């Protein structure tokens, strides 16, 4: 599994279910390619988005769509959604875990990259 | 001012200066289009953006180069920038500030919004 | 001022205003003495806690009242307060700005140390 | 395992290892009594710090040794320690992972609260 995507909610203080979340990487005439998506389990976790072999070097983009989460809670938040933009694997296969906390008007965002 | 930045750096608890950051605001065609565009002052603010008769309601991205600005410092970072995509909202006088903290492999990003 | 604290509500994308704020200092018998107290401001700003001549190099703690001013919204929150605890050092003349973002259940503070 | 305790490190995107954590309990003296302590693994977790039965209702304190931590790395940091200060099982048994996100001038702290 080399990117996993795991979302929690600050407000309630719980994983952020049922979040969508898409990734994109940068083709050769610069412009954003759909590359995989998913949604947040009861964990708040998204695996087996991707594999070793199709996961190969490149700039992507994990977008997660924070909006349409808040919405469904009946909040009306500020960002329409959380972007993570990285170059991968530049220095050979990587493991990557994008963490994502969550708030109305506020997120961050981590990433823990292991070998 | 209706749109302002400030941006701090987590590593060395003081102001991010110098920091490139550019406004996109999304066309007709779904593409973004340079809107504004600066650098972050030597208290890591950015002001003078926009003026209130240009800053319509809207989609609007507001992108920091925080890859540019780790590399500077001989620090490797993980994001190719800091992304904040949010909707403009007539809901009375408004003034946004977007707030970024900023550490290698993390950042986070809360918008104030006042009257 | 060399000591200031700002405070953002995460939920609101405001300043957190009223919320109180205590400041300790540790004693020669390793206990947390009173040193400076207040309530943030309409800018969730805090100043004239202290001055440059009692300020001196020591370990100091400043408390930040969260579990009030989220049960005065009617949100449920985690923590009883953000606890900030660091070491003051006379290298050269220095400023300290403790910001503090506040969730119901998370909180990030950082540290501006300007010259 | 009621209680869990998850350390990052945002300079190195890599689990905090080897981070000293205190919890301490609230007395009926309003003192602050050992209950735990431990280190984080090479995952930057830290499990069987307590049981359900030892658990009970409090006030208690997760002291993380943010300061060694850094010190280990040769950097120099702001906090003393990273501190989390709640409330436990106030309304029945509560199952709380305590995530800590720790750069030199800054930390966030997130809990996932789970029935
Ligand atoms: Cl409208
Ligand atoms: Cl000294």
């Amino acid at each position: 599994c080399p990117l996993m995507v795991k979302v929690l909610d600050a407000v309630r203080g719980s994983p952020a279910i049922n979040v969508a979340v898409h990734v994109f990487r940068k083709a050769a005439d610069d412009t954003w390619e759909p590359f995989a998506s998913g949604k947040t389990s009861e964990s708040g976790e998204l695996h087996g988005l991707t594999t070793e072999e199709e996961f190969v070097e490149g700039i992507y983009k994990v977008e997660i769509d924070t909006k349409s989460y808040w919405k469904a809670l009946g909040i009306s938040p500020f960002h329409e959604h959380a972007e993570v933009v990285f170059t991968a694997n530049d220095s050979g296969p990587r493991r990557y875990t994008i963490w994502a906390l969550l708030s109305p008007y506020s997120y961050s965002t981590t990433a823990v990259v292991t070998n």
